[PDB]
């Protein structure tokens, strides 16, 4: 899960003028895809849109658009936008799962109208993307590029769950992961932008690794906040994460140093005591977890703007280059 | 309806076979407690009626591969099976049904597209799979309702079952290329056989005997789902029936027991039998007007055999 918020991060946009119409010009035409009888719940998916900007994933959508000129506006608009319903969509039933209050600041749907109306809800949202995918091409690979990654991004979150609790969890694992649950839409937003607007192969060709590079450090670094800072201090998610047998990058990469003295605390899964969970902080500390991922995050964050800097020179290079350095703290 | 049914029409029994193994091979997973939530629908209750309408209105056409045939006749059963298992929601086996519903809308479209390079068919199946879920989010409101008009009923409850029903025939038809005569039936036909199957579920609540009916009928109740034979009994009683329906979940088994008798006493399972009946009647109409010959004799009887008219 995403646990941290980026303060130099909607009104983000302002610092991105040639996208900032685009992105600001989605957020209405995304308010009108939503057409639904039930109008409680309509006017709930609508402020869950409203109240939240920033369309991380429609931005580095739109920059990949401007390598090619061979895409319509209303094409765009649609990719774009099927790209942020399909992450609302899993935004809704993510809440559902986790029995979150509130999302955006909104109290979430199962909270006011009950989880079966939060499900179906979601649900809905899955037909409006797919519905948008229509709109924006009729190239059947892209299409089938849409599903596919579609189907990636579930099979993350349910190979996640076989792996909770999971003492024998590996970096490879974590990558297959935080691959499919965080880094897919990145890659998929890259990707399609390019593609829909036939830019060079060679532009085409680095879509995919750029965004699933950003992915995965964008991933670590919510990861390395989750063990950073004081060791006797304590964080909710955190905390409720390690009860459920989620183990984050830090504290993966340290269970090898000590895994009996891990195992010792680990296996209380929800039995696990506020002073269990300090002793679980204080080893990642003294093995250095954090350290340990953070050279991780930089490398991959590394290798995002290396590939960036190999794009074609000019103001969408640069917006990427700018926009990667901000989201992933490498200024 | 054993689920050796499709013995009886051998000319798509070899497909109905091969659709089975296809599905369960289309579904695998993993995790097995998510998986055992698909595999209980794929294994257990009706076999492949939807996909039995849609295979014998294929057999009009020859335009499209058995590969795209039978992708077009998985996608309608795999939306089917979704739908089913998130209507099961209410937990780290909600974690469960949540995961394994949305898993099976992924394999959806990728089946939906493997079906037809025709965007107007992939159209129509996003628009069916809106419209039920559409429906399945007016249900809240209508729970507890005692003011329900049939009509209402028709449009929320059986028309919502009868869109699978319709979209079957259509797709088979379409998919297979049959002639323009018959595609223009296809949707006419599924919604009476959809209306009419939900209709003769709902009369099993309470004219099937009490051995087993009083258990998932409590449930309705307590939930505020008042099926037809209920909704036709109310107008002869509505003070006498609001008396028990408004302890909602409190309601007790003495409470249900006396809901039932009071439809017997105001003859619901009468009513609801003679407006599914014309349903069935107008179905079995509709199918007389194709044209002659296997695929609508085996539609007549597969519609008979369902709708208890044989």
């Amino acid at each position: 899960a995403h646990h941290h918020h980026h303060h130099s991060l909607r009104q983000l946009w302002r610092q991105f003028p040639q996208v900032e119409p685009q992105l600001t010009a989605l957020q209405d035409y995304l308010l009108r895809t939503v057409q639904l009888d039930n109008q409680p719940i309509h006017h709930k998916i609508l402020a869950l849109l409203k109240s939240g900007g920033k369309l991380l994933r429609p931005g580095y959508f739109y920059l990949f658009s401007t390598f090619g000129n061979a895409a319509t506006p209303a094409q765009l608009q649609a990719g774009a936008a099927a790209i942020e319903i399909l992450h609302v969509g899993t935004l809704i039933h993510d809440d559902v799962i986790d029995d979150s209050p509130t999302r955006r600041g909104v109290r979430t749907i199962q909270m006011t109208y009950g989880q079966r109306n939060a499900i179906y809800a979601g649900d809905f949202m899955f037909t409006v993307y797919f519905d948008q995918v229509l709109k924006s091409t009729t190239d059947r690979s892209l299409i089938q590029n849409h599903i596919d990654a579609m189907h990636r991004i579930l099979q993350g979150e349910l190979h996640q769950m076989d792996l909770n609790y999971r003492e024998d969890i590996t970096l490879d694992a974590y990558l297959n992961e935080i691959a499919g649950k965080t880094a897919e839409l990145f890659a998929l937003s890259c990707y399609q932008g390019a593609q829909l607007a036939g830019a060079p192969q060679s532009v085409i060709d680095r879509t995919r690794d750029i965004g699933i590079a950003i992915g995965c450090a964008y991933q670590m670094l919510d990861d390395i906040l989750d063990y950073a800072g004081d060791p006797k201090r304590t964080q909710k998610p955190v905390l409720e994460d390690l009860r459920s047998g989620v183990y984050s990058l830090p504290l993966l990469l340290s269970l090898s140093h000590a895994p009996r003295d891990f195992h010792k605390l680990l296996k209380k899964k929800q039995a696990m005591t506020l002073e269990d969970i300090k002793h679980v902080q204080a080893l990642v500390a003294q093995y250095d977890g954090v350290g340990a991922a953070k050279q991780l995050a930089q490398d991959y964050t590394d290798r995002a703007l290396t590939l960036i800097q190999q794009l074609p020179v000019g103001s969408a290079q640069q917006s990427l280059e700018q926009l990667t350095r901000l989201l992933l703290r490498r200024d």
